């Protein structure tokens, strides 16, 4: 139900280094379309330091970007975030 | 999908400073039971600057907390955030 469309982008984190902003929506991972926060979400968690080749859309236009999962300071769990909050109804 | 159980809680937060850690679960806000991360992201998005009352479960006990969902720096919008990121199945 949560729509994959970014609500805020936090400051230094995978996502503002990616070139992310709030009104983007998630379109394709890799090729794979999606339409679920929790399957961007996912593919985050599950793929720390690794590269992921974002489609975006921004104003219903489409953009690539590279998004890298990264640790959050103080969490020490094998896992990525993404530094954003998604929207939500 | 995604179960109202937190991944992570940022530094300087609603969610520290309500006293959330990693691991915990929401279980009501305000009295009312919820199972799912939207129900409680659509409170807090809702109620900026209000105190929720929330019962949460740690290690299986319950704790009663108060969380004041506040804005983001760089946000201009008028909804609260949480602090904290969920968990992924």
């Amino acid at each position: 139900m949560i729509e994959p469309v970014l609500e805020n982008v936090q400051p230094n984190s995978a996502a503002s280094k990616a070139g992310l902003q709030a009104g983007d929506r998630i379109v394709k991972v890799d090729g794979q379309p999606l339409t679920q926060w929790v399957t961007f979400v996912m593919l985050v968690r599950d793929n720390p330091g690794k590269s992921l080749a974002l489609e975006i859309e921004r104003q219903g236009s489409p953009l690539s970007l590279t998004l890298i999962p990264e640790s959050k300071p103080g969490n020490g769990k094998a896992i990525g975030f993404v530094g954003a909050e998604p929207k939500v109804i």
